[PDB]
């Protein structure tokens, strides 16, 4: 499907400017689901496709729907592979901008990810989208250890998972505009020109 695997991929002869490494919400398909593909899209449209390397959260990640019932609303397995292609984007690629995201299971492992991060990594990310963060209330709509500054959370009118609850009505699927729109412009002025 939308899958992308730039970061796995990408040589780190030919670093880019930017980064993006997102995780998808519970049972979505391929590794990028619904609002990755066109975060990404929106990115390689910026600054060209060959300047952004589009990364997505999968292997142990399997977006199961039971894992938003474990204590960071999602698997440790899951949070490890994010923390993995945290790192490997440093190792790779240590001057890239990173920019991470994720939507609904996937933004907690997105935060949990970033929270678990070394400081070299963390400082690498400028810039966090989070659509439907099943935490958002319970971490009082931050990342724990990461600056306000860099993160923008999109939490629907009527979207409960984001009000300390897991209850999913239709709100929690009317990201795809913010996602092609106003989460894509935020990552841009993180990134810079
Ligand atoms: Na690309
Ligand atoms: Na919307």
């Amino acid at each position: 499907g939308s899958s992308k695997n730039e970061l796995e991929t990408g040589s780190a002869s030919n670093c880019p400017k930017a980064i993006l490494i997102f995780a998808r919400g519970s049972t979505e398909t391929g590794n990028l689901g619904t609002l990755g593909a066109p975060l990404g899209d929106a990115l390689e449209s910026r600054y060209g496709a060959s300047n952004v390397w589009v990364q997505g959260v999968g292997g142990p990640y399997d977006a199961a729907l039971g894992d938003n019932a474990l204590p960071r609303g999602s698997s440790a397995a899951a949070i490890r592979e994010g923390v993995r292609l945290l790192n490997l984007a440093n190792s790779k690629c240590p001057n890239s901008k990173v920019v991470a995201g994720g939507y609904s299971q996937g933004a907690a492992l997105a935060a949990a990810a970033i929270s678990d991060a070394s400081t070299t990594v963390r400082n690498q990310i400028v810039g966090t989208v989070l659509f439907g963060y099943t935490k958002n209330q319970q971490n009082r709509g931050g990342i724990p250890g990461y600056p306000q500054d860099r993160l923008r959370v999109y939490c629907a009118v009527g979207d409960l998972v984001c009000e300390g609850t897991l209850i999913v009505l239709a709100p929690h699927l009317s990201y795809g505009d913010e996602a092609r729109n106003e989460a894509p412009a935020f990552l841009i002025s993180k990134i810079g020109n």
